[PDB]
């Protein structure tokens, strides 16, 4: 018998009304997720880079500074690996859900007026969220140097849970996993989803890994 502690918290409420919205309204084009995930691994990279440049023992936990993307088709599933920085249970319950961010308003709002698209989500601070365009439910592994490893888990609703993750060791950075929606899958063909992350990765300077898994 498995024995898991599980915490649920409940999304702030601009950023649960910003997740409707992207989950029950048509969007001709959704490849902004992609551009989103790989943004964010990036950001994440640079901090723990940048922290090594002070402190050279910080990547002890993962020398390699390096993306992987595999997507799994049997699975249903998107996944992006990054051996960035991590966050901590708390960093998880502050950066994921709770605290308000204060772009969450206005870009609804641009959103109705038609002032901005889909596309410009990450510029109000509320890129994660692009991600329940294509999937049900996100998973989201993390391991930072200051915790244990931690899962967070949300198919929108309006909560989310948190626990200690016991699944394969990290060593330092995030996995977060899309359960893709049955419209969506087409993400998951091996050129398509190939030829978008060349498009959305011109700038990126960390090695990118594409594992295309079949069974
Ligand atoms: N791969 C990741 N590694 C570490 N932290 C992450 C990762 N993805 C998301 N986060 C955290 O979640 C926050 C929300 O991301 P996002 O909604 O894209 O906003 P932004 O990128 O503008 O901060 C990020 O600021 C970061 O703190
Ligand atoms: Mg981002």
């Amino acid at each position: 018998m498995a024995e898991s502690q599980v915490e649920r918290f409940t999304f702030q409420a601009e950023i649960n009304q910003l997740m409707s919205l992207i989950i029950n309204t048509f969007y001709s084009n959704k490849e902004v997720f992609l551009r989103e995930l790989i943004s964010n691994a990036s950001d994440a990279l640079d901090k723990i880079r940048y922290q090594s440049l002070t402190d050279a023992s910080v990547l002890e936990s993962k020398t390699e500074l390096e993306i992987k993307i595999i997507p799994d088709k049997t699975a249903k599933t998107l996944t992006l690996i990054d051996s960035g920085i991590g966050m901590t249970k708390t960093d998880m319950v502050k950066n994921l859900g709770t605290i308000a961010r204060s772009g969450t308003k206005n870009f609804m709002e641009q959103l109705q007026s038609g002032a901005a698209d889909i596309s410009m989500i990450g510029q109000f601070g509320v890129g994660f969220y692009s991600a329940y365009l294509v999937a049900d439910t996100v998973i989201v592994h993390s391991k930072n140097n200051d915790d244990e490893q931690y899962v967070w888990e949300s198919s929108a609703g309006g909560e989310f849970t948190i626990a200690l993750d016991h699944t394969e060791p990290l060593g330092r950075g995030t996995k977060i996993v899309l359960h893709m929606k049955e419209d969506q899958l087409d993400y998951l063909d091996e050129t398509k989803i190939k030829n978008l992350v060349k498009k959305h990765s011109e700038f990126i300077q960390y090695p990118i890994s594409l594992l295309t898994i079949k069974e």
